[PDB]
């Protein structure tokens, strides 16, 4: 599952932005590892993946495996780009919590699509 | 050309990760720079591209569109995976330029990919 490395890869890259703060690109990342991760369950099904996001393609996936919502809601998040709180602490924190977030979400997905590949 | 807007990002992403010295990650977000550019001349063509690495779809383009060696020689050094040199130095000048090298690469791909996508 050549898709399913890069995905890890891609959760990787994520995590290593997040620990030197630099939150947008773990967003980044994040998304790219979602999206990779859902591209190995149809290459796997031999089914051609239409869409960039990750909402395309796990809406895609719901006509053949029951996708659980919260994935969904997930995704949503994910697919969203990558200020009226203050500089400093306030800002940082939010942004922290927020790559944060987006990478267990990847994560979340990656794992869920492992789950699906152990059983078909 | 969302490949193409994805290709910049990783490609920005790759010389980020370089200016921190993380050679290693600057080298990964360049294949997958090279990788996007080249799909996103598949998409405009509404062709099917066939495989992973930047040697796979430079090879496939070939077929079609005249593709200097140069190229497909950098697509071969940036299809390669991301220690007899002391460490120190001698180890940190060989992984910087390698990692320069190689985010050049995908940048000269990405270029190559918008001049034929000018023109088609």
């Amino acid at each position: 599952h050549h898709h399913m490395d890069a995905a890890k890869d891609d959760l990787e890259h994520a995590k290593h932005d997040l620990e030197h703060g630099f939150y947008n690109w773990a967003c980044f990342s994040s998304q790219q590892a979602a999206e990779k991760a859902v591209k190995a369950v149809f290459q796997r099904m031999g089914a051609q993946a239409w869409g960039y996001s990750v909402p395309d393609f796990l809406g895609e996936l719901s006509s053949r495996f029951e996708i659980p919502e919260e994935l969904m809601d997930h995704a949503l998040e994910l697919d969203k780009a990558c200020d009226a709180l203050p500089s400093g602490s306030p800002r940082n924190r939010y942004s922290r919590i927020e790559a944060e977030r987006l990478v267990n979400y990847a994560e979340k997905i990656i794992r869920f699509c492992e789950d699906l590949l152990s059983r078909i």
